[PDB]
């Protein structure tokens, strides 16, 4: 067990830096946990020690603890509307500061860490959303996998008139929502205002109603979706590519992998990038910090990219990881390697405003909820959504 290993490594450590995450078990724990084992037994009695904190949301509330208490961790993940928060306090270390070189780093990561023009983050498990499909059903009534959202509805809707069930699976939640809003020309931020009732917000949550309606779509109430296969017909969903080993585990079907539908052909649709990036707190000591540099420097080694990336279907957040031979021999193996990264060049963020968590969860998920699970006008739900934030910012 490599945490029980961990435990060992550090137990003989004169100086242990904790990293905070929020991976609850599978796939991201084991290759986290594998990373750390590694870069800790290249080190002459300096350790990082990974603290499970529950999911991203515990982990969230754990931190703002830790802040009230006093008492930081030496590095933590972080989603980029955490990290607004924490710079709020000066609670955040510059990553230059420590020397860490971030050239090769793609800028569709890198970007989203630079706040004021500085880097407070190193992407480290950054996903994109993909489509996941099951091969054998679409092969079965020689549907082709949908390039466009106007062929995507069509799919779902043969399919489901063919098998009987709703057959494109959704969570009613701020992630899936934000692939229909993205593709349907929506934009979070207008004139610096943060805008959840546009029409395109209307347009996004009314097309997932009518698909619950027309008997197209699945709301999934109860765990994740690769949780849920198995009850009655699946074709798709819209996913973090960090599901990709759990889809794989649960998946009686042959699984497959695509790009988003778009608007066009022309292009694949926008992809909503989640996971986090590492920081590191101005608390910690400097032997800790020193030890958060090396930390750093390793995660973003091509090796370390590749392993964890092929272990997990995060986004490999370096150019020379994709010219490591490692990652090489698995995307020659496994094209859903490749599809992950032609999918992570289409990508967007939601807003890296300090009270996102709370809006995403609390106001904008619990309207989706609202509107799909209790048929609540989309526009009326959106409304409220929107004048709970107003009142919130
Ligand atoms: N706190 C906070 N969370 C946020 C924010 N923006 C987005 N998210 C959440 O990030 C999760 C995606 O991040 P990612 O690392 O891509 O995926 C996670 C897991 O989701 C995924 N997983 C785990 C178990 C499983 O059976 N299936 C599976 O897919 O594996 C990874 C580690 O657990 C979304 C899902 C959500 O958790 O419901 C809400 C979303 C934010 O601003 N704050
Ligand atoms: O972001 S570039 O790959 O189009
Ligand atoms: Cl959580």
């Amino acid at each position: 067990k490599p945490e029980d290993v961990i435990k060992e490594q550090c137990a003989r450590a004169k100086v242990v830096a904790e990293l905070w995450h929020g991976f609850t078990g599978g796939a991201p724990k084991a290759a986290l946990e594998n990373l750390v084992v590694e870069f800790n037994k290249a080190q002459q009695g300096r350790c990082v020690r990974p603290v499970p904190q529950g999911g991203y949301r515990d982990l969230s509330t754990k931190i703002k603890a830790a802040f009230a208490a006093g008492k930081v961790p030496t590095m933590a993940q972080a989603f980029e509307n955490n990290i607004a928060l924490y710079l709020e306090a000066k609670a955040l270390l510059p990553i230059e500061s420590l020397g860490v070189k971030l050239q090769g780093v793609n800028l569709t990561f890198l970007n989203a860490v630079r706040f004021g023009g500085v880097v407070y983050g190193v992407p480290f498990n950054k996903s994109i959303q993909v489509l996941y499909y099951n091969k054998d059903l679409l092969k079965k009534h020689g549907v082709p996998v949908p390039a466009t959202l106007e062929e995507f509805v069509a799919a779902a809707k043969k399919l489901s008139r063919a098998e009987g069930g709703p057959v494109y699976w959704f969570q009613p939640d701020a992630s899936t929502f934000a692939y229909f809003f993205f593709n349907l020309g929506g934009s979070y931020l207008k004139d610096g205002k943060l805008v959840l009732n546009s029409k395109e917000a209307v347009e996004a949550l009314t097309l997932l109603q009518n698909g619950v309606k027309e008997g197209w779509a699945k709301p999934i109430t109860s765990g994740y979706i690769n949780q849920n296969l198995g009850s009655g017909p699946y074709a798709f969903s819209v996913d973090t590519s960090a599901g990709y080993t759990y889809y794989l585990r649960a998946a009686k079907f042959d699984l497959g992998v695509a790009t988003l539908p778009g608007r066009t052909k022309g292009q694949p649709g926008y992809g909503l990038v989640q996971g986090t990036n590492l920081v590191v707190f101005r608390q910690a000591s400097k032997e800790e910090q020193a030890v958060a540099k090396d930390f750093l420097e390793f995660v973003l080694s091509p090796r370390a990219q590749a392993v964890f990336a092929t272990a997990t279907g995060y986004v490999p957040v370096t150019e020379g990881a994709l010219k490591d031979p490692v990652y090489q021999a698995y995307a020659a193996e496994n094209p859903d390697y490749a599809t992950i990264v032609r999918q992570s060049r289409y990508a967007k963020f939601e807003p890296a405003l300090a009270e996102w968590e709370q809006i995403r969860f609390d106001i904008l998920g619990q309207a989706i909820k609202e509107a799909i699970l209790n048929k609540a006008d989309p526009k009326a739900a959106l409304d409220r959504a929107q004048k709970l934030a107003e009142d919130l910012l």
